[PDB]
């Protein structure tokens, strides 16, 4: 009776994760006020998203609804690697905008020539560039691949599906996509709310006659207690403990789709993109 019970909500997620990137896509494509430079920014995090949802959450739902896989293994490596591929490709996407963010704030003279429409499509393709090369390039390679002999035999057959990883490279693509993009966004974001609480002070001092906390509360939030937690476990069992469970290590992969799929919606509101939404509908 599980089995009817697991796939419903695994049919509304596939449903919304589509939903909540093709309205904005259509949105900003045929409107010309909303098109900005970090609309560019806004849209590869859009564009990134649907991906995801569109090609590795139905396929991974279907294996966990399964009892087995179904096809060859052959598509499995570029399954894995552009898995692996978007979620980097968010993370840096969320670190860059943070990073302009606090550009934006600091230097305001400086901002009006710093950045230009042509040299902002230059980082958006380097990071995309980065994030793909770190992702095919060890995961088509086979250069993931353990020694061990337990689960071999799943690597060497074509029925199973089972993520297994060396040492090194756990720890290499644990810091090279989650620490440096974290460190960053606190630091910046530390950066601007001292800056707005001295703008405050500054405007409470000629007054008579923190609310941007809450603003600022939800956007790193939703991202730490979301995607913390999985690294920290996809360390551990590189490590000699044998203390986490396979169950486990998928609920909490499984649960950054879901927060991958609610992010962009809950990034982007706006009176002006609001009625963006209005006039389509
Ligand atoms: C099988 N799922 C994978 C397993 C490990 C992993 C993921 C995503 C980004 C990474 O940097 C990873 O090391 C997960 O999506």
């Amino acid at each position: 009776v599980w089995v009817v019970g697991m796939g419903i909500v695994m049919s509304l997620i596939v449903l919304a994760i589509v939903f909540g990137n093709v309205l904005v896509i259509t949105a900003i494509a045929k409107f010309e006020r909303l098109q900005t430079v970090t609309n560019y920014f806004i849209t590869s995090l859009a564009c990134a998203d649907l991906v995801m949802g569109l090609a590795v959450v139905p396929f991974g739902a279907a294996h966990i609804l399964t009892k087995t896989w179904t096809f060859g293994n052959f598509w499995c490596e570029f399954w894995t690697s552009i898995d692996v591929l978007c979620v980097t490709a968010s993370i840096e996407t969320l670190c860059v905008i943070a990073v302009d963010r606090y550009f934006a704030i600091t230097s305001p003279f400086k901002y009006q020539s710093l950045l230009t429409k042509n040299k902002a499509r230059v980082i958006i393709l380097m990071v995309w560039i980065v994030s793909g090369l770190t992702s095919f390039l060890p995961i088509q390679m086979h250069w993931y691949r353990a020694t061990h002999q337990e689960a071999i035999n799943c690597y060497a057959e074509e029925t199973c599906c089972d993520f297994f990883t060396n040492q090194a490279y756990a720890i290499a693509s644990s810091i090279v996509s989650f620490y440096v993009p974290l460190v960053i966004m606190v630091f910046v974001y530390s950066r601007v709310f001292q800056e707005a609480k001295r703008q405050l002070q500054k405007i409470d001092k000629s007054e008579g006659r923190h609310k941007a906390l809450k603003t600022l509360g939800i956007i790193m939030g939703t991202f730490t207690l979301c995607w913390l937690p999985f690294f920290i476990v996809n360390i551990v069992h590189v490590i000699q403990d044998n203390l986490i469970r396979k169950e486990v290590y998928i609920l909490l992969n499984w649960i950054g789709y879901v927060n991958s799929g609610f992010n962009p919606l809950i990034y982007c509101r706006s009176p002006d993109f609001r009625i963006a939404f209005q006039e389509l509908l």
